[PDB]
């Protein structure tokens, strides 16, 4: 405990990178949701719409489908799963932060105090051709989420003792940049996630490019500032082949993150 009043990201003064324990104390899921996912044409909304469009393309237009998808580092959000529930029978959501899991469980039970994902749900329904409306989509997703679990990407077994069948897909959006303090940890985390995947299973990653921090209001958290070349190197070294890789220049507002664009990739676990 050594507060630095924003000079450096919280929990980073000694080591140079936010300790994971900081996500149990100073990460407020409600403030995060209100700041990034309220959904006008704000920088945050444009980023979110591009994530949703790519997730729509990956799970609905491409062939990424199967029995089990594991969402690694879900945070308190479900936007990343709306299209996925159309192609996967079972979805497991995971995060390191207990507060994030509680916010997820509130939404799963449709508790009145849960965050309102309706305008995001409607947008995804629009993308998918308006075959259903918001509430039917929301219920389909809710029925698809079978488990809410603790995850720690720095551990050889990221989900601990919890048994799961080998997954068809591992999805991780806006997680690895924040969870991995260096590239060796990043590569090892991708390797650890591979133990959850069937041979030839799909790895789907979306995250910020060249971002050293991000803000939840005035609370600053560390980010690993990766370029496209380092990301590709880590994924390949972790035992995957990249099927496609996209870079977009759109960035968060300077008051929320110092990223230079976002990347999206789909990979498959090698031999
Ligand atoms: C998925 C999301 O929305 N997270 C919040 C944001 C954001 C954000 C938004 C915009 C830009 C940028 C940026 N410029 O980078 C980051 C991250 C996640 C990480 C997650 N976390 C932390 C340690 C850890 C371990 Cl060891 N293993 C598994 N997960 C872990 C912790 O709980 C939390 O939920």
């Amino acid at each position: 405990h050594h507060h630095s009043s924003g000079l450096v990201p919280r929990g980073s003064m000694e080591s140079g990178f936010t300790s994971k324990d900081t996500y149990l104390s100073h990460f407020n899921p409600r403030d995060y949701l209100e700041k990034y996912y309220k959904f006008r044409h704000s920088a945050e909304s444009q980023i979110l719409k591009h994530l949703l469009k790519n997730l729509f393309k990956i799970f609905c237009l491409d062939g990424v489908k199967g029995d089990l998808l594991i969402d690694i580092g879900s945070g308190p959000t479900i936007y990343q799963l709306l299209s996925a529930c159309e192609s996967f029978k079972e979805i497991v959501v995971t995060d390191y932060s207990d507060q994030n899991l509680q916010e997820l469980e509130k939404w799963l039970k449709a508790a009145p105090a849960a965050f309102d994902w309706s305008p995001v749900v409607t947008y995804v329904c629009d993308l998918e051709g308006n075959r259903v409306k918001g509430p039917e989509k929301e219920e389909k997703l809710r029925q698809a989420v079978k488990q809410v679990l603790k995850c720690d990407v720095t551990q050889s077994q990221p989900l601990g003792a919890v048994p799961l069948p080998p997954a068809d897909c591992v999805l991780s959006t806006l997680c690895l940049d924040a969870a991995c303090p260096d590239l060796p940890t990043y590569c090892r985390a991708l390797r650890n996630l591979g133990s959850l995947l069937k041979p030839g299973g799909f790895l789907v990653i979306m995250d910020a490019l060249k971002s050293s921090y991000y803000m939840i209001g005035e609370q600053k958290f560390s980010s690993l500032p990766l370029g496209r070349e380092a990301v590709e190197a880590a994924v390949k070294e972790a035992g995957y082949t990249i099927e496609w890789f996209e870079v977009i220049s759109q960035s968060y507002s300077s008051t929320m993150a110092n990223n230079e664009g976002l990347f999206s990739l789909v990979a498959r676990k090698l031999s």
